[PDB]
């Protein structure tokens, strides 16, 4: 094997068709289905896998009660195969830990665990499912990382961490591994003013990842990495189509280089494909809670500060819970593109849904078509008035 | 590896021997077996495996409840080792819908799923367990497939569609898939008058599907593909053994190009093997409903208007529920001709029992001797008092 | 991969050591165990599994009421990994039906599974996991085979089957396969007159099979094969030393030619390994019930109508229950010698234990050593109160 | 593949980080975990899994009542995927018995599991999967070995067992093992006074084993062997950090060549790495139970009589249960040096935790890092409430 190359560009999304769906907290009614919660999806080069982050008991256990809570010493990364559910007999552990990436880069995996206490937290970076290298805390406040894949080119997988406050500056770094080893790290210049929870894919040799602005912004900063000279840019998207959670309503005029303003110290981790006309963002539908899920053909949302939609597609209808979102591809399909995918944590339970005493979500993925497909609606499915 | 050629002729069928059987409903009253319906068995190079598209719940899951409905966002085609149960734990996505299709070239395998509103529905063609092309409703009406096997020769798998109306003229479309692309596809053509749910075979370089025409006909329509030249005929298995259900009783003389009359609005997916002589037809007992199944050699079937069962073998008792029913061969087998193959879904719960919620099935399947073999009949065996 | 050739002795026995046990009715308590009867082992080139029939229920399952008949239409041999208990989820089908046998050649595996009504029952016989021939019970009175493994010798694979009464003459037939196919069969010829249930082992290019003569004998057949020639003979075991269940208290001489009477219409699968001073013969230890099981070396057993022990070993103290036993060997390993191995079949339930409504069974096995080890005893373990 | 020598030296152990955890009494309240004590962790060339000796029922399950105790016939050695439970569906069988150890040579995998009655005890060694050579009780009093991995060097994998006293001499032997068959044995040397459950780990051509004096000693006995000239030496480590459970306070001066006083017939397995300066202990931290846990690093620890720590950290807090602990190493891991890791077992229900009838444990696991990382604490995560 060779490491994988971004040698090829995004094909055009006219629409997007449905590409998996695990019904988690459905079949976890009365079988034996992991808590989980900031879920992503991850390519190799011969399989496609569902991951998220365990809580270390299942839904219908009594341990359950209490997984709000984003740490604990009870979660994990784990993967299993795409659209079965994470149950404890399918689930292979990859880390230990609470924040967590991990990618291929054409010949193994890397994949990382953040775990401690808040104050002295400290990143694993496993390779080929060996530890490899070790990061300590640098700001002594939650070091976190991605919670969605990562992406490699020529063997360099770029990483964005922070650690620091969560409601002002903090410390965000990018690292750049190779066979799990630092070659660089880097802080974060441009004009992003807080990032959190980044949402990666490559193309063209260039890696470009949409982050959650937990402090100020509801339009979402941008991260644009070239993974050969290991350096980045970073900026806003400028569009008034504003995309974290929650948020104010859409404007006429956005910001390229601040934060929009109006929703503090909050957020939700989203994801854009950011391609002149061919640009498409996800967001929630709801401005005040993850409500809903829509995609929104928005031309140059990066760049034009009055861009607004000239299509679209329902996800999920704002009537079902959403969650947090991200992107991925598979880079080792075949044909001359790579296609843009997402996938939906779909949020059960608390604190929207507080008749139970557990939060989980299942997962809904899509990929684009060069077609105009019809749409439908993802829901998660399950029905909480079985649970109590 | 190569393509498979279709090089082969029937072997002689002079009984039917047990292939496999899942126990689903047995084994499910207290294990975690997913509900399903509309099952069928394929075969790659190296493994035949059962399939089914779930539902998305267990069984004694509260999500059973409302399972005779067919068309849902938590249905999904899965495979699973054959006569094992479909469990949450085995069962392994191939893709997200309510209408499928499936079958290996011989080099990988190709599976179709369809999903959306009724008005609104897509088809999205994996190969190599990637998505590769999608196709959207044509006549916004359930676009819908097989629900048994496709058929490949070398490397094209032609695939039977239909979208409009089930209780008048619909829109059939045969598809002519290679690596998940469309080469081609036409319009039904022929005196079919009604074409659903296809259960196909192939032999000597030609694939023969026998259908159900829903809105008028209690004989069944036959397709006839040249997978080669890409073209096709269609017409109606000639003999007075009326092969639908609900269905009229056996006349005397049976209708070639045309429904034989008696039965409005309704069917069941079926199956025969016609091959002169060597012609075997599948049929429920009942006339009435999804009741006991039977096979019947009936000498010349397909063209022969007055052709009577020679041989039979009682399959399930008319004491029994049945279901749908389909083909398969295992085109990797040993030897000098193909073994054909065949399964009766074993429909329970609803609407026949509805003392439960929910309905669902399991799987019988058996395959040709050229030995004049005993029969037994294969029920379920699941006793529905157990799970109120 | 060749066809295994038996080509070495067999390990001197001076003591049985610990194989394999797979706890199964303790574990079923609270994990989806299935229902079995008639277990066995037999290896791979590469890994030994554990074997037996399936009943399609799980044993906490409610469809577990009934479990005492020996033959339905939800029986399936089933093949696990050696000493996990037989799961839901890790039990792989082999076949279909109520009486079975399989064996290894060096290339593949072979498989045969008897399924019908009593007096229409048909073998299928599977190789390389595909139905390959199929035979027509001949005498239309349960046709029924091993209950363990087959012993192949230059791809030629010994099977021994009967149909006919069990309590009178029956018909008992050796066939010969290769990759699946019928070379030659036998009717039986020798001095044995009945037989069931044979327990086979192979060295130096030589079968020799321990039988059950249900209707007259307390000793054993014993069917020796040359599988070159395709030849084989028949004769009891001469020793005293009575071996089948029930039977009378052992004598001072035994018979050679003919059933040692006292005991009609009843017996046990069971086993022996006939070399010599190194002979060692399997029971029960109880003459009237499946309770207790030891060995005991019995020099020349097969030719001696006067041999007793010289030593032993128990394997199940007589206030335990046990059941079929059958003999095994790993013709892969390493070494100068094929080490003896058996197991015993630990039945559960019903009839002796009738305050559940179920019968089951776990397995313990064994395999020679050269040393003179210790010897424990060997329960079942699981404590029926709990399941009531 | 060729044999792995122990080339490499110690990495510097700066401090320890998450490696795996498997949460498994948390999980098997609502899941089907085996019930395990005496757990340990060892790898393959290509993949490391966790270990421990089943007891033959699930945590749930009513055949958990009794599991306090040791020595059963339904205890197995088991190993499973890394991080995930010993669940009765994904646990693999490694042999029988009550004690054991497992190691890979670097071709394939040994594996011994010592079962019978106290006074009658046997050890099987297992290669490749396969039974090779039996030990027979010597001193006919519980014959017992190391509860961790063993460590191989050129094919060579000397292990050290126990025959006799537990509470005065006994007999001690360290056999050489190559292929499964004994090289050579040699009875134990040096001025260790009595040895249990050696802690083994390889590095530069020698193994050295930390072990448990349960008769007389606070201190542990240290073993180091030569697997090329298959001779060794024993001594205590000299420190004044006791190590063993429980013990008496810390002294200022320690013993090397006799057991350290205070306590007597009674001990826990434990581990240390014994490298000059980079020299780290384990111990519990309550000095009267199995409370707590935390590494100490202790330059000089087994030669200096006087030797206190100079770092440290906690692993379990002394309001947590711990239990047993081991050595281990990926021997096949990229870089110049061998990491240290070991294993806690976190000990619950009986004797401490008596409102339930069982005994069970789960697994964290930990590996050095040359960073100066942040600790956390890792306790078993189960709340007994919810199993009553
Ligand atoms: C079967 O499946 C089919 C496939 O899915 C399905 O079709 C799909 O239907 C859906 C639903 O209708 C479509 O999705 C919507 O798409 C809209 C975009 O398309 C419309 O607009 C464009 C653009 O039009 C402007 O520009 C062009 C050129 O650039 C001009 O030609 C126009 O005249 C117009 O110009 C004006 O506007 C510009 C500024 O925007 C100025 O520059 C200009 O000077 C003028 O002022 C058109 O081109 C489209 O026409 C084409 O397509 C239609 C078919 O849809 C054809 O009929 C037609 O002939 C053309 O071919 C079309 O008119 C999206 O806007 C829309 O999303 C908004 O609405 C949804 C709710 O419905 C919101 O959830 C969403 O967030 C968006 O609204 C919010 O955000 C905007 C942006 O800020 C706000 O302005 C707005 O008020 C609203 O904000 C509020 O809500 C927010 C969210 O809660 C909140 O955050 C805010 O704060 C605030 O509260 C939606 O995505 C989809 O594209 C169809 N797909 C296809 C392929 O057809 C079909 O229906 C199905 N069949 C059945 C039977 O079910
Ligand atoms: C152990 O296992 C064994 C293996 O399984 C098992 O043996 C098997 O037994 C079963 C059960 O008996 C057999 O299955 C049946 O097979 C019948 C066919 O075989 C009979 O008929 C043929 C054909 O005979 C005609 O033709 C030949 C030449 O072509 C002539 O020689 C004949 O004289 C006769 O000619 C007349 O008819 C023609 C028109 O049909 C005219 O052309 C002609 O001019 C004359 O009028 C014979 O050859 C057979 O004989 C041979 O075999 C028997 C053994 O079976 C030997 O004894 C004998 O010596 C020969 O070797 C034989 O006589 C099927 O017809 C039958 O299926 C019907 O009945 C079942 C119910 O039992 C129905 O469910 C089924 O649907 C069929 O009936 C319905 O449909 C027909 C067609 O329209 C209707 O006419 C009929 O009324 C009925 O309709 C009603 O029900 C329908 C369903 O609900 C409904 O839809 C309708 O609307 C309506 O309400 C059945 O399959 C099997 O073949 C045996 N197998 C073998 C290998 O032997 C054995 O018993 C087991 N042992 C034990 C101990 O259990
Ligand atoms: C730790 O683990 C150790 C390893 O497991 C363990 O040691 C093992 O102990 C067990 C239990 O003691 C041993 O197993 C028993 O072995 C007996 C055989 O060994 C004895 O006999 C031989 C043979 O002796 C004759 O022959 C030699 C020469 O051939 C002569 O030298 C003798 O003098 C004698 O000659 C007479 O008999 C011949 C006819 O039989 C004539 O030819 C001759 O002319 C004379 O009349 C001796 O060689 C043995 O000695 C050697 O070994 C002992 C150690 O055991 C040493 O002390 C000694 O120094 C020697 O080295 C030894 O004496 C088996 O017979 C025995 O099995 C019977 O009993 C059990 C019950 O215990 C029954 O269940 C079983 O079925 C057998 O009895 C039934 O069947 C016989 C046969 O028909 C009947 O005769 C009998 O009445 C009985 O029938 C009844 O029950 C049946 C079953 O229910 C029923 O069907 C019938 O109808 C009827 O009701 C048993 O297997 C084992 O071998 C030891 N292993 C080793 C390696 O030592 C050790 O104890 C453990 N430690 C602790 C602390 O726990
Ligand atoms: C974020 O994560 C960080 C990383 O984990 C974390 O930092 C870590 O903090 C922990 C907790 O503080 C540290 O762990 C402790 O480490 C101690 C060792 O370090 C101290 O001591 C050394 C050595 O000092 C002597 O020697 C040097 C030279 O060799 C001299 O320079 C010194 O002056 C001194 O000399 C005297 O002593 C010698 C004899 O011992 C004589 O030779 C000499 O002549 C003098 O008498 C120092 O070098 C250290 O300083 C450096 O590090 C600190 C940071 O920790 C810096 O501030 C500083 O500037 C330096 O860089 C430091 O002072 C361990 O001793 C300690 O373990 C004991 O305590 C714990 C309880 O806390 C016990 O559980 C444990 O068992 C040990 O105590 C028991 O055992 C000893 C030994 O017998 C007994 O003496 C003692 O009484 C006690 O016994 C009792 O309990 C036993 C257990 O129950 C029982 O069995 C007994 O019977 C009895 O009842 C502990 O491991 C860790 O190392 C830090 N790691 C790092 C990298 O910094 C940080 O806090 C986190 N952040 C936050 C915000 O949470
Ligand atoms: C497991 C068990 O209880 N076995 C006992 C059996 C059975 O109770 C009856 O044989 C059942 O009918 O009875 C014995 O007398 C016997 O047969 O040797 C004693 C033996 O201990
Ligand atoms: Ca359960
Ligand atoms: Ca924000
Ligand atoms: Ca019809
Ligand atoms: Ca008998
Ligand atoms: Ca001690």
């Amino acid at each position: 094997r060779d490491f994988n190359n971004l040698t090829k560009g995004l094909c055009t999304i006219n629409s997007w068709h449905i590409y998996g769906k695990d019904n988690a907290v459905r079949i976890g009614e009365d079988s034996d289905v992991l808590v989980t919660r900031e879920p992503y999806v991850s390519c190799d080069p011969d399989e496609c896998r569902f991951y998220a982050l365990s809580q270390g008991t299942t839904i219908r256990g009594k341990h359950s009660n209490g997984t709000i809570h984003d740490r604990s010493q009870y979660r994990a990364l784990i993967s299993w195969p795409l659209s079965s559910p994470p149950t404890v007999y399918n689930s292979r552990v990859e880390c230990i830990g609470w924040s967590s990436t991990s990618c291929h880069d054409g010949k193994t995996r890397m994949s990382i665990c953040i775990s401690g206490p808040n104050n002295n937290a400290s990143a694993v970076i496993w390779y080929n499912r060996r530890p490899v290298t070790e990061i300590n805390t640098w700001a002594r406040n939650i070091l976190r990382t991605q919670e969605s894949e990562c992406v490699c080119h020529n063997g360099v997988c770029p990483v964005v961490f922070t650690d620091g406050s969560a409601t002002g500056p903090a410390e965000t770094r990018i690292y750049y591994f190779k066979e799990g080893k630092i070659l660089k790290w880097e802080p974060l210049a441009g004009t992003a003013k807080h990032i959190e929870e980044c949402s990666c894919y490559g193309e063209r040799a260039e890696i470009t990842c949409t982050c959650r602005d937990n402090w100020q912004g509801s339009n979402r900063p941008v991260i644009r990495i070239d993974p050969v000279a290991m350096t980045h840019t970073s900026q806003y998207i400028c569009s008034p189509v504003l995309t974290d959670n929650p948020r104010p309503n859409d404007p006429t005029v956005g910001k390229c280089n601040d934060p929009y303003p109006g929703n503090n110290n909050n957020g939700v981790k989203g994801f854009s494909y950011l391609d002149g006309v061919n640009t498409w963002l996800g967001r929630t539908i709801s401005i005040a809670s993850r409500s809903g899920y829509e995609m929104l053909k928005v031309p140059n949302a990066l760049t034009d500060d009055k861009s607004k939609p000239t299509q679209g597609q329902t996800i999920v209808l704002n009537t079902d819970w959403s969650g947090y979102s991200g992107s991925f591809m598979d880079y080792w399909a075949e044909g001359e593109c790579y296609r843009a995918c997402f996938y939906v944590e779909l949020i059960r339970g608390r604190p929207k849904e507080d008749k139970v005493w557990w939060t989980s979500n299942s997962i809904v993925s899509m990929c684009s078509s060069t077609e105009f497909l019809g749409q439908w609606d993802w829901p998660d499915g399950a029905k909480i008035e079985y649970f109590l």
